[PDB]
């Protein structure tokens, strides 16, 4: 009834209690909980809830751009998109005009890999610590080319560069938007860096974009060609870099500055996107969340939620945990102690979690004072850095299981797991994962939990491929993650051997397999 | 009960009890300073208490824009932003479209090098003068460029210039903020300077800028490239600076003139910046106040915090010490009798005070009045220049010890030192600190308080370096600091030795070593 901002959430229910239905606010009350309507907790001293240039009324009640996507609904996640450039298809011409000696590779960007590539991991983790810690963390704009098409041939055999020239280079991209939020008169700056040797910059411009850019798109929509570098003119290189990127580095791609505008609607009519930007308002959105990275195996995500300052009884806004923030600003299935995605189970024991070195030594020293030690429920303060890896293949001996194949021995009846059953264990227990199915030149991490009820019963552990290796691990009375790592190659090799010899009395729950990186092929 | 100001704060609160919870002003009765609410004072015949376009109801309640930094949220406090520019990365070519001969060097830019390069240091610190005093004070709108992958190799052989002719040069800039502002129309003017002969002078523009830049934060947010000069053409040089740059002069950069807005709240919706300038608070803010830096290894501050003329009985402003100008200018916890901040022990005797003549004069005049001979118990004037310099490693036998080498024949058992514990000397005492971990040619000052209860009992010290050094130390009953000077060279020498022998009597406490400025090379 009693109202602070403007917006038509009062006082009483922009705290508490939060639910709009036919363009009013009523409270919540768990009574529509499964129909179509979800609690939230809004700043009672801002209608501008989050960052955003909407009240939190304007963005909860469907008062708002419908192609802001709906999990910028809640008052505490900020509408912010994020544009990134795909790389496509590398040709190299030596030719300034657009003939010559000409070279052409297949080109994979990898946008989260950077934040991903110097991780290293212990083969156990100390404390309730369930996680590792990143040396940087990048967000979703850089991105990484990786040459698939690359047989032993160097660069300089199909170009013929001598002493001191060097060919013109151009390339094929796609022009993605990845956040919560619209775009419309975008103008993106982009850096062509090579190890820091920027070639060149190169601004979209607004010709070969168009108007629009909706959040979850590149701009060769879906299937088609990719965009070619001359619609302006070419790039240039010289004969320093070209050995650079022939032996193991990798071109990288980065977005510098993006520049546009953002639609408002009107009093009468349809939308006005003129007078406003996507520029005034970033500092203001980036300032007040922490920033929460979700990375599938096919697809990312990046949202920023406004947090708390814990130093700050005068900032009186929402708290949450890492799930009610994951929940909420993602969206996801309740069930039982579970969160999921629309079919990803995902947890603190089903995927990959990255700290950088802030956000890790804020969550280590929280988690002592956790008298559950979780790593979900710790409450989120303003301005941390999370990332989550799906990994590639994962069960739980349990109704998720989208593995290559299936393992020998596997004993799954039995309910003392840590989701409900547990895979028990007799004698060996084995896997034969193809080479064709998996990426060449990689990096990959085998992980699991083993739980023993007995003193010092232990196993054995052999993952056989071109980097083979045999390791021992001894389980104990409480549940054990373990991590062990594997580099691929190129796809004329032998399949993938991943061999467990026990002995009877350690049971396995949870495998996972990730992948990290790109090891860089020698050339 | 009475208003005087358009400030709802009234005369009874504005001065003597000064606090803004949930937009109401109460007074102070330290029944709640520990919940994260600072004690703060304004005037009263002022509505804005510092030259800011901000009254003290506006700075210090939140209603104010939020990009601003909350140590400015202080009354006395004033928003003063200082954008400096970083250097890179130095690309030396012969032509002017962008072939030709060219080399690339690895630059460092120091903010605050050319302020403390005329600190000369007193072995035995006369009075409470406890400090030094630098030939020059400059802010933090210099920078410094040392040039790091320097083999021994002049700049001229590798362009082969004989009689008259020369390259041109271009450069790699970040565009950071240093103050308590935010900022928007960057229109700032840089001048490349080598000895007097201005190579330059660049112009950021504002497309390649953006028309934001947070305090905080460079044009090239955190992990990029820095942006380059071509984006507005080539910069020359001449054969009279070939040699210059090459023998012993490196090339200073300094911003001259920064134009641009700030940011007010509308009355209707979000934040507009139009009509604002930062170039007109300017002069009202650096005239008011004193200048203080405050200098990290890894960040550098400058603030602008308004002071009282003393021969001015009819002006009542507030009044504060050192300390208290420090701890509500940058934000500090308070131990008993020391100030924090984030991790580093400030005093007047862990850390390195810099005046330049005016300020330290007067500060000397200041020490005979008072009956403590401290520093920091001394009132700020207006239109002084203060810089603090952290030491690069500092202990003091106590709870913050971040030694990387560790000492020899420490006895901290011990209850008669200057903050708490002290160590005992018996014989020798031993530090052999790499090379790894210091910063190759520069000069560093080894620097520490001796006590000692005995008539004329003494210790020889001895700095073993490229150069190394012997001292005859005679302590007293008086704490006595006391510093000594070396310089480091490249990597490709030994270890840093620092020893003493005493006597068994001695006692010795606040060890620390702190760095001055860089020195130039043989090339
Ligand atoms: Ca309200
Ligand atoms: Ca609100
Ligand atoms: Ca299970
Ligand atoms: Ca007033
Ligand atoms: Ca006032
Ligand atoms: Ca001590």
């Amino acid at each position: 009834d009693l109202d602070t901002d403007n917006d038509n959430i009062p006082d009483s229910y922009e705290r508490n209690g939060y639910t709009i239905k036919d363009l009013i606010a009523v409270k919540w009350e768990d009574s529509f909980a499964e129909q179509g309507y979800k609690k939230y907790v809004s700043n009672y001293l801002e209608s501008n809830t989050a960052g955003d240039p909407y009240t939190d009324y304007e963005k909860a009640s469907g008062s708002f751009d419908k192609a802001i996507k709906t999990e910028a609904r809640d008052p505490l996640v900020a509408a912010y998109p994020i544009v990134g450039v795909g790389m496509e298809k590398l040709i190299i011409s030596t030719n300034e005009h657009a003939q010559g000696k000409t070279v052409s590779r297949a080109t994979t960007n990898s946008k989260t890999e950077s934040n991903t590539a110097g991780v290293s991991v212990n083969v156990g983790y100390q404390n309730g610590f369930t996680a590792n810690v990143t040396t940087n963390y990048s967000h979703t704009t850089d991105n990484s080319t990786a040459v698939q098409d690359s047989n032993g041939e160097s660069w300089n055999t199909g170009l013929s560069i001598n002493k001191g020239e060097s060919a013109y280079i151009n390339a094929n991209v796609r022009y993605y938007n990845t956040g919560t939020a619209p775009m419309y008169k975008v103008t993106p700056t982009t850096n062509l860096v090579l190890d820091g040797d920027t070639l060149s910059t190169i601004k979209a411009q607004e010709n070969q974009i168009g108007n629009n850019l909706s959040p979850g798109d590149t701009y060769p929509k879906k299937g088609l060609s990719p965009l070619a570098l001359n619609t302006s003119r070419l790039i240039p290189i010289n004969y320093d870099q070209l050995k650079k990127l022939d032996a193991g580095k990798q071109i990288k791609l980065e977005t510098t500055q993006v520049s546009g505008n953002f639609g408002t609607k009107n009093s009468s009519g349809q939308i006005v996107t003129e007078g406003n930007s996507w520029s005034d308002y970033i500092s203001q959105i980036d300032s007040i969340s922490a920033s929460i990275i979700l990375d599938t195996e096919n697809e990312s995500y990046e949202r920023r939620v406004t947090a708390k300052n814990l130093q700050d009884p005068e900032d009186k806004t929402p708290e949450l945990t890492i799930g009610e923030a994951i929940e909420k600003a993602f969206g996801a299935t309740k069930k039982d102690g579970l969160l999921y995605f629309n079919d990803i189970p995902i947890d603190e024991s089903c995927v990959e979690l990255i700290f950088d070195d802030n956000t890790a030594n804020k969550i280590k020293d929280s988690l002592k004072t956790l008298s559950d030690k979780k790593i979900y429920n710790v409450k989120l303060e303003r301005g941390m850095n999370i990332l989550i890896k799906t990994p590639t293949y994962f069960t739980n001996f349990d109704d998720y299981n989208n593995y290559p194949s299936t393992w020998s021995n596997v004993n799954t009846t039995n309910q003392d797991g840590l989701q409900g059953s547990a895979n028990k264990l007799n004698g060996e227990t084995k896997i034969k994962i193809p080479m064709s199915e998996l990426k060449p030149y990689k990096r990959y991490v085998f992980s699991g939990y083993s739980k023993d009820p007995l003193t010092s019963n232990s196993i054995i552990v052999k993952i056989k491929a071109k980097e083979e290796k045999t390791d021992y691990l001894v389980p104990e009375q409480g549940y054990t993650k373990f991590s062990y790592e594997f580099e691929t190659t190129e796809k004329d090799s032998s399949n993938i051997e991943i061999t467990l010899i026990g002995s009877g009395t350690t049971y396995l729950d949870n495998l996972s397999i990730t992948e990290l990186n790109s090891t860089p092929e020698i050339l």
